[PDB]
């Protein structure tokens, strides 16, 4: 006998398992396992992934129910599992989604002014360097305290919080609970604070002393704040990382986009379609029987709709593996998701991949890794695949 396929298949995020396609081809719906002992449906064809996320009788917010069988523990308060449609319900969408464009005057120069410091300074130091810990997570976390309107130096601080908060654990994690009360506590304080006029947080505490949001909560204005700076510094930081380990190891498109840039925002593209940045599928409770190819799948069961098993498709991408920017089709990935929870912030997890890229690409146009491939160390039990370091030289 053997046990019931346990998932995640694998923590690194530099190659997809051989068993993803395999998987696809044999049953793209099967029951699996996941790390609290919960039995799911693993959803891995493009056609089944579609079909989920699209239908909202597969609900984000029925995951958060006691008893449901779980992905993971919670994390945040289980009303927190409904985030954007409190939002939507608060009156808040447009503004919200409005201040997370990287359209604001200033912004791109700020994101280019900032990759280019970080990497001076990495030129300075000497290689090897860390595009990790001293590149990446680094451009993430300046990148949302500017979007957000709260001090660079508050950055790191929060940024600490994300280890934990961002891990997929079979129980609930003390820590997590005590950095989110603390966070909380520092957005409900920016709210109050008057020298936080712009950004996000600036709207949002305009909009919260004006009639229209009298009745919005104070706790749904500083959980905003909290969840769009952790989710967006976990999103666009881990993604640029794995993305940067795809183009180093693709010396030829490296030196394509270092040649043209303006095929950066092609590259991008590519990089997030073959992303494995996502730990975990992307989980739903059903709220109906609903039928999924050769499952009907019952009311109550969890389903997981795996990224990449979508992304590496052969049916909808030819040569899923390779990165081709003359695709017909180059934006109908599901790195942002699809349907009624489609990434808000995507154009600016766009612009940070190819502003990083573009000033890394011009900055070190000899970047190669500075250890084998196989000694990255990636983090495992956590919604994210990153490698702890990331050694270049150049
Ligand atoms: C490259 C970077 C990013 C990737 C790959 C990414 C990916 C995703 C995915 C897959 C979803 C859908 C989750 C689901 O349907 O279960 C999503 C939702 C979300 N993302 Fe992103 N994200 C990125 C950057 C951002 C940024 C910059 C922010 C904000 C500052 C952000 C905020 C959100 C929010 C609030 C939702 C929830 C939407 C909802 O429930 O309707 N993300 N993201
Ligand atoms: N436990 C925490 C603490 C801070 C957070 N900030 C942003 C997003 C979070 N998560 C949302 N789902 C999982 N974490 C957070 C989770
Ligand atoms: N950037 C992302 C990616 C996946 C998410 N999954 C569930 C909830 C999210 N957030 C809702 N508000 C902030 N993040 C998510 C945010």
């Amino acid at each position: 006998a053997t046990v019931l396929l346990e998932v995640p298949f694998s923590a690194r995020g530099d190659r997809i398992p051989d068993a993803v396609a395999e998987l696809r081809t044999r049953e793209p719906i099967r029951k699996v396992r996941t790390i609290t002992g919960a039995e799911a449906w693993l959803v891995s064809s493009y056609a089944l992934c579609t079909q989920v996320l699209e239908d909202r009788r597969f609900s984000m917010k029925e995951t958060a129910a006691a008893g449901a069988p779980r992905l993971n523990a919670l994390t945040v308060p289980p009303e927190v599992v409904n985030n954007m449609g409190n939002i939507a319900d608060a009156g808040l969408r447009k503004a919200v989604m409005k201040a997370i464009t990287p359209k604001a005057p200033g912004l791109e120069q700020f994101l280019r002014d900032t990759a280019n410091s970080l990497l001076d300074n990495l030129i300075t130091e000497g290689a090897p360097a860390d595009l990790r810990n001293d590149f990446a997570d680094p451009l993430a976390t300046a990148l949302h305290c500017k979007v957000l309107g709260i001090p660079q130096e508050d950055g790191p601080k929060l940024f600490r919080s994300l280890s934990i908060a961002f891990m997929s654990s079979a129980d609930p994690i003390p820590a997590a609970k005590i950095n989110w009360d603390r966070d909380i506590e520092y957005m409900a304080g920016i709210l109050e604070n008057p020298n936080i006029t712009t950004g996000l947080m600036g709207e949002l505490s305009r909009l919260r002393k004006d009639p229209a949001y009298s009745h919005v909560s104070d706790e749904l204005f500083a959980t905003i704040g909290v969840t769009f700076f952790g989710a967006g510094v976990i999103s666009t930081g881990s993604f640029l990382t794995t993305a940067l380990i795809s183009l180093i190891q693709r010396p030829q498109l490296r030196n394509l986009l270092h040649e043209k840039p303006e095929l950066i925002p092609a590259g991008v593209e590519e990089l997030l379609r073959i992303n494995l940045s996502f730990a975990d599928g992307l989980p739903r409770l059903a709220t109906a029987d609903i039928q999924v190819g050769d499952v009907l799948v019952r009311k109550g069961e969890l389903v997981l709709v795996l990224l990449e098993g979508a992304n590496f498709d052969p049916e909808h991408f030819p040569n899923p593996g390779s990165i081709e920017l003359d695709r017909p089709n180059p934006t109908s990935h599901l790195a942002f998701g699809r349907g009624q929870h489609f990434c808000p912030g995507s154009a600016l997890g766009r612009r940070h991949a190819q502003i990083g890229i573009e000033a890394l690409l011009k900055k070190m146009p000899g970047v190669d890794l500075a250890v084998p491939i196989d000694q990255l160390v990636w983090r495992t039990r956590f919604q994210r695949r990153i490698p702890e370091r990331l050694p270049v030289l150049w």
